[PDB]
């Protein structure tokens, strides 16, 4: 059974996959770590198994992982999109250090290490639809350079450092757990929730804008099932994977259609939209399919229907 | 005109481009900076207009700008290919943090901001046949992996930031200053200097195996050029200049047609060969072309004709 230390683990990412893997291995097998306590109110909270660590710093980084032992590293802290762009020096100090010092421990002490990337890796030139695992990258954010540099010494890891590194490339990530922040994707959370008190929302992403998603189920399925693949399935270090592709027009009439109530959405174009707009479409993400079997079990109208059953027992909602 | 600063200077292109500015501006115009005082024999020795710097320092560094109140910076420090193979954690403390640091001055400080990149940026999937500027990059070096963030920060810094960074990717410079060592790239001087000493020459890289790869006058021709066009002209951050694109073999067919007499190459394989094998065959550099008026005045015989006048009058070797 892996021993598994997840870093990062306060974010949705984290706190799912953290309940995912005691569920999967025993809570005992299990170490998550992140700078502060866990908020009374999160998941993690009061609860065991968790411990502090600031990635940054190497030395309490590598006592971690002499103590614990983990087979399995979840390399996840990371400043995205929105405040990446109101502290670049903040997001290129965290993502590109800490993650130095991840493939450094994963080397050193052999662990299988994941460390995500993401669609902000791509920009403008990527070939917006469909697109490939390979590809020109040209990231219009800090977060997507520093996700791209991540991609690529974790791939000189693996090939030149015999380091077992592997990461696949988030697309908007859905979650019923997540507070709705201020990120790119997250417009989609947002809708749900004012679907679900009945107010209008405010979309900063144009109404025709198609993204790449996925829900945070299939995600975890993802994760853990390209974690448990054979290093010789693995033709890549990083793979695009895939849930589906929406606008917030087609986001806003699933919602419709389930909820047989009309949802008013002021289109007010933020700075999301030319986030967005430098983005995906959608993703081509056979070479996960093919080399490790990736798979989805949602699609918009099964993510629709259990949002809006969750949220309201999640969150004390209507 | 300009005020330069040149970090990194030592190199053969810190060197030969202090010098071609101090010549351009005026020697009072330019300062060169680099981590260690100069060699005795060094184009840079004991006269004024050196400073150490080390890059690394973000406080010294911002200190030598403001002291010296420049409007061009060459941010040229990096630990290359063959080294960062050795040594991957000296190349991404300099290669990352120091390329963050000349971004943040030269922001802050309003800097034309020069930052070269290379062919290391690209890998085995670049398409290795006239290699586009925009192609998939998947550099198998830890050299190449940081310029490819230099690239990439750069070009954001470009949008995003209000800096004027501008780069060129780098073939293999040949210059007749640098005496030949364990570069990637080095076999092309070991051989010049094998030649008019007439000995044997065992050549690291394979037979065939074809480089992108450029006289240093054209470089400089190339980052002068660049770094005096006018902002409406730039549509990229970063080009490719090329100069010519030759295998060991090619490039001693043309000592040997220059020299009249056989030079002796045994061909066995050292580490430059995988990195190498790596990088493209020759390089598309017709954006550098078109938007800035990128040129060349050497091909390779016009080259070997001047590294095989140039080394014995720059080292003492035997001449023709
Ligand atoms: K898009
Ligand atoms: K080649």
């Amino acid at each position: 059974v892996p021993r598994v230390l997840i870093t990062g683990g306060l974010g949705q990412i984290g706190t799912d996959l953290t309940l995912a893997l005691r569920e999967k291995f025993g809570a005992d097998s299990v170490l998550t770590s992140d700078l502060v306590t866990p908020p009374e109110k999160h998941p993690l909270a009061g609860g065991k198994g968790y411990q502090h660590l600031n990635c940054m710093d190497r030395d309490a980084y590598e006592k971690l992982v002499k103590d614990f032992k983990p087979t399995w590293l979840f390399h996840l802290p990371a400043i995205m999109s929105v405040r990446g762009e109101a502290e670049p020096q903040l997001a290129m100090n965290l993502n590109i250090n800490s993650t130095r010092h991840a493939l450094d421990l994963a080397r050193d002490y052999k662990m299988r290490c994941f460390i995500p990337s993401t669609i902000a890796a791509f920009g403008d030139k990527c070939g917006k639809v469909n697109t490939k695992d390979d590809t020109i990258l040209n990231p219009s954010t800090v977060y997507g350079v520093t996700k791209v540099f991540t991609e690529m010494i974790g791939t000189y890891y693996r090939e030149k450092m015999g380091t077992d590194f592997r990461s696949v490339r988030f697309p908007g990530i859905i979650s019923a757990a997540t507070l709705p922040g201020g990120g790119a994707t997250d417009y989609a959370i947002h809708m749900y929730h004012c679907a679900l008190l009945g107010k209008k929302y405010v979309c900063p992403v144009r109404r025709d804008e198609p993204l790449p998603m996925l829900y945070m189920p299939d995600a975890l399925g993802g994760v853990i099932k390209l974690m448990e693949a054979s290093d010789s399935c693995l033709k890549r270090a990083v793979y695009n994977i895939s849930g589906f592709s929406f606008t917030p027009e087609q986001l806003r009439a699933s919602i419709e259609a389930r909820m047989k109530r009309p949802l008013e959405v002021e289109y007010v174009e933020g700075p999301a939209q030319s986030i967005a707009h430098s983005w995906p479409d959608s993703l081509d993400d056979s070479n996960a399919r093919q080399d490790w079997g990736y798979e989805t079990k949602y699609d918009v109208d099964k993510m629709t229907d259990d949002m809006l059953r969750q949220i309201p027992v999640l969150h004390g909602l209507p």
